[PDB]
């Protein structure tokens, strides 16, 4: 009943569900990708050279409809790699940096969701990894990367007021994405907010949670919601002075 009838509730909703959106689309093209049965087939009989190109093409088309950072497919038989630009290297378990890989298959969720380093360009990217399976049997990983720079840019223009933040954080406390992109991935929420604060839209149910923390004597307001897709939750940041106007 805090703030219920005030336009806050209801403006932090909004922005969350433009977030989502705006996710929803990789979520969604990435899982095309993965689900996509001529590809499933494909990499079940031993990725037959023949018909290479022509899944590098799809790969190429659905980043650019999708306005993506990279897509890729790898094979969990022989560890190949691929993304738009082709068969990019193979990866191996005892490389630290395709950790990423095995961790997940061996989870065997259905979805991952990863800040991690592409390997073939170096660049940071939010990943969206889906199961490649054919009767119950996994034959690949598939999906897309986004580039972080980007989704910094993206939370930075739901900024709000003078001084209203807004950030992506997972539901453990690190901050995924935030709108000064060096924190993306690195910072917690309690370098942010304050241990209880951070606490205190960390803790909550499926509705509004809010706590009060001061900031070198300026008394603030955080606010959190979770998204309904991922296992993230919105936080702002308004000072108390800009909570009406
Ligand atoms: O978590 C990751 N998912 C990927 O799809 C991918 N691709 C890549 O190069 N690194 C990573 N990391």
């Amino acid at each position: 009943r805090y703030l219920v009838d005030t336009a806050l509730p209801a403006s932090i909703e909004a922005i969350r569900n433009d977030i989502e959106r705006m996710l929803g689309q990789p979520l969604v093209a990435a899982a095309d990708i993965a689900g996509n049965t001529l590809l499933r087939d494909w990499l079940a009989a031993g990725e037959d050279p023949a018909q290479a190109p022509q899944f590098i093409e799809y790969l190429t088309a659905a980043k650019q409809r999708n306005h993506a950072f990279t897509t890729l497919f790898a094979s969990t038989e022989t560890g190949h790699y691929y993304n738009e630009n082709g068969l990019d290297r193979t990866l191996s378990r005892s490389n630290p940096k395709d950790k990423w890989f095995y961790g997940y298959i061996d989870s065997g969720a259905e979805r991952f969701i990863n800040i991690d380093i592409d390997g073939a360009t170096g660049e940071l990217a939010l990943f969206i990894d889906y199961r490649v399976e054919k009767e119950g049997k996994l034959v690949g990983v598939a999906g897309m990367g986004l580039r972080m720079t980007e989704l910094s840019k993206l939370i930075h223009d739901f900024s709000f007021g003078e001084h209203g933040k807004v950030f992506l954080v997972r539901n453990d406390g690190l901050i995924q994405v935030h709108p000064d992109a060096a924190f993306s991935g690195k910072r917690q929420l309690a370098e942010q907010l304050g241990a209880d604060a951070a606490k205190g839209v960390m803790t909550g149910g499926e509705s509004l949670r809010s706590s009060r923390f001061s900031r070198d004597g300026e008394r603030y307001l955080a606010l959190g919601l979770p998204l309904r897709d991922l296992n993230w939750t919105l936080v702002a940041e308004v000072p108390e002075s800009e909570i009406y106007a």
